[PDB]
C-alpha cells in the first residue's frame, strides 16, 4: 500500500479527449494545443482549498468518479505524478509552472499555502489588485522568468474586481531518438483545405518506423520516440475522415497502439513547426461542468476562512517546438539503405492530430490538432 500515480493516469486520458472534443466543436478552422496533465494538476491542487460541491465538482470535472475511487487516493496520485513529471531531467526540455495570485486584503489559510508550496512545488503570491497594471506586471514577470523569456506578456489586462488569479504554463522541446537530416528539409505545400495552401518546411526521411494504418480510425498511426522516454503519436486521417478520427479516440485505443512494436519502411514527411495554445480556463472548463469555483457561490474556505472568494481568472499557455534535432555532440552516423520495393508515402501536408505521452508514467503531456502550421 504505497502512493502511486497508476490509478489516475487512465482518467487523465479521458480528460484529454473530453476537453479536446469540446474545443474541436467550438471551431474547426483553428489550431488546438494544450497540456492535459498540466491543467489537471493545477486544478487538482486548487481543489485542496475548496469544500463541498465546489470540491466534488472540480474532480468530477477532471473525469473522476468519487465512488469509483476514494478521494484520498486521487490527491496522493497527483502528488506522486507531479514528483515524477516535475523533474524528468533527461535531455527533454520540459519547464512547467503553477502560480497563484491573491489579494493582500485576504487572511490566507496556512495549511493551503504549505501544500501548494511543499507538496505541489507551486508558487503562491499576494498582490495588490488595486493597481491593475502593477499586478499584471508581476504575473507576467513571473511567467517570463520561469520560461526564460520564452513566454512574454501573457496577461493583457486585469479586471477591476480581480481578486484571485491562476496561471498555468508549459514549454517543451525534444530531441528525436533518430534525427532527420537538416539537408532533406525542403519547402512544400500544406493543404489547409481544397483551396487554401500554406508553404512550410517539411522534414523527411525514408526508413523503418513504428507505423500502421488503422482501419478502425481510417488513419495512418505513427509513433516516434523522443530521448527521455517521451513518445509522440501522430494521426493522419484518410480523406474526409478527420471527424471520425476525432470521435473515436479513447484511452483504450492508445494503450493498444503502444503495444505494437513491429516496424515498417516508409517515406515520412513531417512539418517543422512551433505551435502554442492559449486558453481562458474559466470559459473552457465551464462547459465541461466546472463552474462553482468561478462563481459567487464558490466555497474556497480552504484558502480563506470567511471572506467570499472565487477564482477570478485562470489561464493556460502551452508551447511546443518540433524540428529535426536529435543526439547532440556531433553527427552520430546512422545507416540508410535502398528499399526492395517502393515504400508507402506518409505526408503530413494536411490537417492532422497528435498526442504526446510520457512512456514512463503514461500520462498525456500534450494533445493537439494542426490545421495551419503557420498559425503559431
Ligand atoms: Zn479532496
Ligand atoms: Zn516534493
Ligand atoms: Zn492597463
Ligand atoms: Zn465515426
Ligand atoms: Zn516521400
Amino acid at each position: 500500500d504505497h502512493p502511486t500515480f497508476n490509478k489516475i493516469t487512465p482518467n487523465l486520458a479521458e480528460f484529454a479527449f473530453s476537453l479536446y472534443r469540446q474545443l474541436a466543436h467550438q471551431s474547426n478552422s483553428t489550431n488546438i494545443f494544450f497540456s492535459p496533465v498540466s491543467i489537471a494538476t493545477a486544478f487538482a491542487m486548487l481543489s485542496l482549498g475548496t469544500k463541498g460541491d465546489t470540491h466534488d465538482e472540480i474532480l468530477e470535472g477532471l473525469n473522476f468518479n468519487l465512488t469509483e475511487i476514494p478521494e484520498a487516493q486521487i490527491h496522493e496520485g497527483f502528488q506522486e505524478l507531479l514528483h515524477t513529471l516535475n523533474q524528468p531531467d533527461s535531455q527533454l526540455q520540459l519547464t512547467t509552472g503553477n502560480g497563484l495570485f491573491l489579494s493582500e486584503g485576504l487572511k490566507l489559510v496556512d495549511k493551503f499555502l504549505e501544500d501548494v508550496k511543499k507538496l505541489y512545488h507551486s508558487e503562491a503570491f499576494t498582490v495588490n489588485f488595486g493597481d491593475t497594471e502593477e499586478a499584471k506586471k508581476q504575473i507576467n514577470d513571473y511567467v517570463e522568468k520561469g520560461t526564460q523569456g520564452k513566454i512574454v506578456d501573457l496577461v493583457k489586462e486585469l479586471d477591476r474586481d480581480t481578486v484571485f488569479a491562476l496561471v498555468n504554463y508549459i514549454f517543451f522541446k525534444g530531441k528525436w531518438e533518430r534525427p532527420f537530416e537538416v539537408k532533406d528539409t525542403e519547402e512544400e505545400d500544406f493543404h489547409v483545405d481544397q483551396v487554401t495552401t500554406v508553404k512550410v518546411p517539411m522534414m523527411k526521411r525514408l526508413g523503418m518506423f513504428n507505423i500502421q494504418h488503422c482501419k478502425k480510425l481510417s488513419s495512418w498511426v505513427l509513433l516516434m520516440k523522443y530521448l527521455g522516454n517521451a513518445t509522440a503519436i501522430f494521426f493522419l486521417p484518410d480523406e474526409g475522415k478527420l471527424q471520425h478520427l476525432e470521435n473515436e479516440l479513447t484511452h483504450d485505443i492508445i494503450t493498444k497502439f503502444l503495444e505494437n512494436e513491429d516496424r515498417r519502411s516508409a517515406s515520412l514527411h513531417l512539418p517543422k513547426l512551433s505551435i502554442t495554445g492559449t486558453y481562458d480556463l474559466k470559459s473552457v472548463l465551464g462547459q465541461l461542468g466546472i463552474t462553482k469555483v468561478f462563481s459567487n457561490g464558490a466555497d474556497l474556505s480552504g484558502v480563506t476562512e470567511e471572506a467570499p472568494l472565487k477564482l477570478s481568472k485562470a489561464v493556460h499557455k502551452a508551447v511546443l517546438t518540433i524540428d529535426e534535432k536529435g543526439t547532440e555532440a556531433a553527427g552520430a552516423m546512422f545507416l540508410e539503405a535502398i528499399p526492395m520495393s517502393i515504400p508507402p508515402e506518409v505526408k503530413f501536408n494536411k490537417p492532422f492530430v497528435f498526442l504526446m505521452i510520457d512512456q514512463n508514467t503514461k500520462s498525456p503531456l500534450f494533445m493537439g490538432k494542426v490545421v495551419n502550421p503557420t498559425q503559431k
